[PDB]
């Protein structure tokens, strides 16, 4: 019949994390829902209009044909999907939709697939943009909490749950930033001492997040000297908002590969945190760590 | 009047930890022995006759004086020093010297300096020979346990208590490997893959440990392609051992920059991994994690 879920957005790379970190948000997520039908098409209907309604083009079409026709199916779906954010924000947009999909389905057609494998299925939507099946934003959309991709071929995934309170504060710039581009202007190599930097402080961060150290979290994610200082320069008055915050959050970098913006504000300073992105950027949205996709 | 300790060997870099991991021995160890005397000058003697006497050549007595004048305390010492294992081990063999004296003379001059600061001066030791203050053998032969060293100035050190049963083996080659040399032949870059990877191990083996997970920490430990592909080369029958112990053990690795090997076998095959290590290495020993400097 059918099944309607919310797919969270979610924050990959946290600074010096980046293409291993995970943290999935609240808020936004795209709503969809899954109806199986008699003809064997895939039927796509999305709010957005810049997102390609083509099955093999729409990421939620491509994860419904590989799991329909990896378990010989034999049904068609129809998916209709309401955005939360749209792509190219650095909000595992795309990444929302193939995990809520890859969820969707396996409810739908009761495959019993455990979370590892709905990633793994999802990850093959985030393909359809890369040459290469990345986890990331995926991993925590299906998981919830904080992952780390830390293998692939086959994918690993590794889960911490989030059992404290972690204020989160997301500025979502109307730009977009084209991924492929993204990585595309990183540097091709990197230092010895760049490497033992954000081994030590990612190890640090996960340390952190086992002693509920919010301070210690935010200051190593920070610390990146290698991508975030490439990528932040496409974002306007980025530098700037995170001098204007640098007392006030735990914590502030860009999420994924931007233009949207994540920060950890204090307690004490959350409402002038976001009353400074918000000058800067309209849409800003104050969420929290997320469960992952779920039905609503 | 005098005090004496034993301070322990330790195994760094674990593979991906490179530069950030440390893990302390509870064997070998050094034993060390700091008098108070009223002649202002150091006093070194050392049964190993290929270690110097010199006061500022010998670890010791370089981060004696520095301690000493640090604290305006106008005595002299004499330390006398039983050798565990010889320098150039990778068994932080120096190390154990350094971090024993800071210990020494924090308890003998009553300085009341916590961990971290004893770290901190026995890193000026291992200055000696580098040009820079490495602290990830000192770290763990303070602390005991599992140390990451996450930032040099200031020195930041995450300390992870091994609560878990961990058998150690380790076999010592009677060659040895000069650590400066070790790292000039390393890679001045590395690839952005092999950042994602080490950075992603690394932080796995972390999870591993608070999941208290010998396999996977074992696993990952063994996923560097940067720096123990490089140096195992310089260990006659290395790769040729680690295919031999293969199933047998959770993981092995070289101890920091070598030839000394480090092994974690599974409880099954003790005996067997201990006597194939001995075939090739007649000095070898079995172990568990230590707990640092104490008084003896
Ligand atoms: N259901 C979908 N939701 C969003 N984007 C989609 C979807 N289906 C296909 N796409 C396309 O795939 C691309 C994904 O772009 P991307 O910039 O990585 O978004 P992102 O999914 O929002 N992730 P990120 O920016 O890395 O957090 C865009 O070209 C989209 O048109
Ligand atoms: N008390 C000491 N114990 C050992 N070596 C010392 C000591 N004092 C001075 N040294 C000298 O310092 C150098 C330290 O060499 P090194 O190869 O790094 O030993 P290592 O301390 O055994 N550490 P590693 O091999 O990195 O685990 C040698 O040249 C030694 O002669
Ligand atoms: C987030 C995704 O786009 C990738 N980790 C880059 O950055
Ligand atoms: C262990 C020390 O010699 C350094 N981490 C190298 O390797």
């Amino acid at each position: 019949m059918k099944v309607r879920v919310k797919a969270p957005c979610t924050s990959a790379n946290l600074g010096v994390g980046f293409d291993v970190f995970g943290l999935c948000l609240k808020e936004p997520y795209d709503v969809i829902e899954v109806e199986a039908i008699d003809d064997k098409e895939i039927i796509i209907e999305v709010d957005d209009k810049n997102i390609p309604t083509d099955p093999d083009k729409n990421v939620a079409g491509i994860v419904a044909k590989k799991m329909i026709d990896d378990f010989n199916i034999g049904k068609g779906v129809k998916i209709t999907i309401k955005k939360g954010v749209k792509a190219g924000s650095g909000l595992g947009s795309s990444a929302a939709s193939s995990a809520g999909t890859a969820y969707a389905i396996n409810e739908l057609f009761k495959l019993n697939l455990d979370k590892l494998k709905l990633v793994d299925y999802a990850s093959y939507g985030e393909l359809a943009s890369s040459g290469a099946k990345h986890a990331d934003n995926v991993a925590p959309a299906i998981f919830g909490g904080f992952t780390m991709v830390t293998n692939y071929e086959p994918l690993e995934v590794l889960h911490i749950p989030i059992d404290f309170k972690l204020d989160i504060l997301i500025a979502i710039p109307n730009i977009s930033i084209n991924t492929k581009e993204a990585r595309e202007i990183l540097p091709k190599a990197v230092g010895l001492k760049d490497l033992v930097n954000n081994v030590g402080k990612a190890c640090g961060m996960v340390y952190a997040l086992y002693n509920k150290d919010k301070s210690l979290f935010g200051r190593y994610m920070m610390s990146d000297k290698v991508i975030e200082p490439v990528r932040g320069k496409l974002i306007p008055n980025y530098f700037k908002i995170k001098e204007e915050v640098k007392d006030k959050v735990y914590g502030i970098t860009i999420s994924g590969s931007g233009p949207s913006i994540i920060a950890f504000p204090k307690e004490e300073f959350i409402d002038e945190v976001e009353n400074i992105l918000r000058d800067y950027y309209e849409n800003t949205i104050r969420t929290e760590v997320g469960k992952g996709v779920e039905v609503v």
